[PDB]
């Protein structure tokens, strides 16, 4: 099995994890100095948010140089020391590859906006890197992702006197993927980090590569053909590396980003479809949407693995739910207007769940039990909160809370001088929520998370097994089996806030003896018709194995 | 029923609870400012720790005066305005009436140590307030309560050329209740206080205030007789006022401190026998000794009400258990030698349980669901810790952690300047553990404790019902009914740290449905032989109702 299929992933931002030089901004020596924490947590793969030169208008997703380290973060040598130190402990590291767009400061765009003809009359080879219209009327009816900021995906450049296309901020013009030259520029950018030993990339915003009149300009077959060539290049020149897709689409579209056995595409795709449903079910005490949306997801190819997640550095996206589900999620998880942004909710995991550790634990166990490799949002493992006074999605990117000291140990700069201010409020601030506290606390959420990954790590069925929902006769009780190489696990979760009963249909397993995976406390052998009664307490989770 | 049977009791110490003036010592004006917090928590009755003037060689239980206010805590003025406010919100206030002994610095000993006759020739009336002994051989077959500090109960005084008796410290000379001017002086002690508004007293060290040869000098019939007088004096002169007794003995010998219907002693008595087997059964994951010690209590009189508790201002006493049980307890709950004292363990409740909230919540449920009126020890509702760098049992008596400011909000004096230092450590300290934080946090242990009080108060069969244990087929699962007034509670509690299956014996309720007390989700209907199957997750509590 390929290494990503057994990996626990951890998403962090360099600028926001550990400040190492007192200026208030995270950097590569600060991260390096913290690799022991990441390793002893149970993390296998670090996914780093963009680290390139950038004005930071979309926090570095507006790349101005695909081949440097951003001056806030240190030097290209600092990055080389970090990559070497992470590999010595057995961590993989992936980067973030912004294929769809660059920053409007990228030298390419500064050359492109000078018109099709550079002022001495010869053709301007860069003008064509980007996507231009005389009046910005093409691709109408296509939607706007940043609904609270942009009013058109086209914008007029003052010096070219034409419009350019951008699916995101106006400072992030789309790259033109019908220009073969653009394809090689990025294959070459991927080559520069892969040559240095990077283990692969998260690949950003992949559904939006190619645009076509008369289409939504999402999931276009031309976009898949490009992504196929990225994999064909990685497959030939860098066997073993990982390509992981960001694609918030509906199930029948997401699964396509794996390609096929004959035409592979991505190795991994975030399971965006399940993520909203975890939160809906919890609030409805009805888990059917989890089962319904899961059942819409086709089998993926042999090399493929889902990456399961609860929250990331973005808002909780309601882009891919129905109008009614969206409206239901806003009412349940966004009671204040300031809580929402671009068809999303911009809150951290713990505040989404009313800080109820039981609910945090339940979803964290659903995160570890579905088919796939899990990704942890940095700081979620100590129960970090949010700062919704910050703009856009910055509120869920406050600094990591290392201890109760100056700026939660993130920096020796004062809180007001850090890149984003470290949280200080009585519930979620660093005096109460910090890593030092929770390493010394015997029953902290940090120790739980570690123990629970330790638990997962000891049963490969969690990483490689099939999946089979079990009828429970109570919508509050979600039940499934995970089967692999002999072992059968049976996973039972109550999404209600009080005690619940069910009749598990274990008819296929009559005469088997369930045991807890933690300590093998025995449960009644399944007998008779196999209709098996269970009771559960509020948010309980049963991790069992079925012995034959 | 009488108000005590239906009340929530809160134990606190004025010195430790809230400083009003700035000198690092909790005073009555300050306690009076925190009366709303106790009201909103759902507490009915404050049991205070001795507020009387003292040298404090045993935090107020070496009493030098019985009829005034220790100047640390403020004035008698202040006490008035305090008892006026506690009553102006619906709070009963009881007091600690220290009986078997006084402080060696109490006028009646100061005078008594001058000998059996004054130098002028007139018999010293006071010399026989206390027990004396020419050659200290009278009363050998006796144990010393404080075995870490006292070698014997006799202490040779100098100025009276004589030994004198103390069951506790040499600075607490025992009182002589073969003297009737003594008895009068402690009926007169009371009269002082109940006449101002007080509602009763906890009675200190009842089983030891009468001593006689050839015996064990505890629980002697001569001793119970005086107590009957106190009750008699109180029923006669102050009707509807409480008497609660510290009676750490084996069960039957304790029940005797209630009186009988004919001649009655104490209304209320701490259920010392059960409090240790809770801790034992959690570690053993085997509740059998919880039943056994409740199954060895005799029924109690009508007016009689057990007082239930988990922890208090002392250590966790292990005095009344078998020598096998006392070794296991130490092995389980005192890994470090300096955590023991006087055949006991001097740790707070949250550290005793590894700061594991699930375990904390569990014992609290069983607290509030066993037959009695419960007493909560201050700070346990937020999870406070213990400081073993304090002497005696003062490690579980640190300042109330109110917020995250100067000294936890307990005082404006810095931590070095407080009567005892607040706790500052990364786990239990007041930057992480305080009231302000827990007021603001939807799922805090504070709000959980007051939610569970609200839930106890909607179901009077907790205070007033009887009690019947139910078979479960698994010693880890403790279940019992509490019936009263045509309502039946079914209380099911799992003491194991992993999931447990049980077979509950519900034969008497065939055709009834258990429904959760919280949220009213019904469980399946008891059918057949009433062998009702259950599964529980680690430390679950099911609070159910059985409908006709
Ligand atoms: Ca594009
Ligand atoms: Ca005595
Ligand atoms: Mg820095
Ligand atoms: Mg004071």
């Amino acid at each position: 099995p390929e290494w990503y299929k057994s990996a626990v992933f951890y998403e962090l931002s360099v600028r926001t994890f550990q400040d190492g030089n007192g200026d208030g901004k995270g950097d590569f020596p600060g991260l390096t100095s913290r690799l022991d924490y990441l390793k002893n947590l149970g993390v296998d793969c670090l996914w780093l948010l963009p680290w390139f030169p950038s004005p930071l208008r979309d926090d570095g997703y507006d790349v101005a140089d695909y081949r440097g380290i951003h001056p806030d973060l240190g030097t290209l040598d600092d990055f080389k020391v970090f990559l070497r130190e992470a590999h010595a402990r057995g961590l993989w590291v992936i980067g973030d590859l912004v294929t769809n767009h660059t920053s409007s400061d990228h030298p390419w765009f500064q050359a492109a906006r000078r018109g099709p003809t550079l002022p001495d009359g010869s053709p301007n080879e860069y003008h064509d890197y980007y996507v231009w219209s005389d009046e910005g009327k093409e691709y109408a009816d296509t939607r706007i992702i940043f609904t609270d900021t942009e009013v058109s995906n086209w914008t007029l450049d003052e010096q070219a006197g034409k419009y350019y296309w951008h699916r995101f901020f106006a400072s992030q013009p789309d790259l033109n993927y019908d220009n073969p030259k653009v394809v090689e520029e990025l294959h070459g950018a991927a080559r520069f980090w892969l040559d240095l030993g990077l283990d692969g990339f998260r690949v950003d915003a992949v559904p939006y590569l190619i645009e076509r009149e008369g289409t939504s300009c999402e999931n276009l077959p031309e976009t898949h053909e490009i992504l196929k060539g990225f994999r064909a290049m990685v497959d030939r020149e860098y066997p073993g590396r990982l390509l992981l897709a960001e694609a918030t689409q509906w199930p029948e579209e997401v699964v396509e980003y794996f390609g096929t056995e004959a035409e592979p595409e991505f190795h991994m795709c975030f399971n965006f479809p399940v993520m909203p449903r975890l939160y809906m079910s919890l609030k409805r005490e009805d888990t059917s949407s989890i089962r319904e949306i899961m059942g819409r997801l086709p089998k993926i190819p042999s090399f493929g693995q889902w990456c399961i997640f609860l929250r990331n550095h973005d808002e909780l996206t309601l882009e891919m739910v129905t109008d009614d589900e969206r409206a239901f999620m806003y009412a349940a998880y966004a009671p204040d207007a300031r809580m929402k942004i671009n068809v999303g909710i911009r809150r951290r995991l713990a505040p989404l769940l009313d800080n109820d550790r039981r609910r945090i634990e339940l979803l964290n166990t659903v995160l570890l039990a579905l088919p796939g490799s899990p990704v942890l949002y940095y700081g979620d493992e100590i129960g970090m909160g949010d700062d919704l006074g910050l703009p856009d999605r910055n509120g869920v990117r406050t600094p990591m809370q290392w201890n109760a000291g100056t700026s939660g140990g993130f920096s020796t700069a004062q809180p007001s001088d850090c890149f984003f201010p470290p949280i200080q409020d009585p519930v979620y601030g660093f005096g109460r929520v910090n890593v030092q506290s929770q390493l010394q606390d015997p029953s902290s959420l940090l120790k739980w998370t570690a123990r629970q990954l330790e638990l997962r790590r000891a049963h490969p069925a969690f990483a490689h097994g099939d999946l089979t929902f079990i009828e429970t006769g109570n919508p509050a009780i979600l039940a499934f089996t995970r089967q692999y190489d002999g072992e059968t696990l049976l996973i039972v979760s109550n999404f209600a806030g009080n005690a619940q009963a069910g009749l598990l249909d274990l008819a296929p397993f009559v005469g088997r003896a369930p045991v807890t995976l933690s300590g093998a406390s025995p449960l009644p052998v399944v007998t008779g018709n196999g209709q098996y009664p269970v009771v559960m307490g509020k948010y309980d989770y049963y991790w069992l194995r079925l012995n034959s």
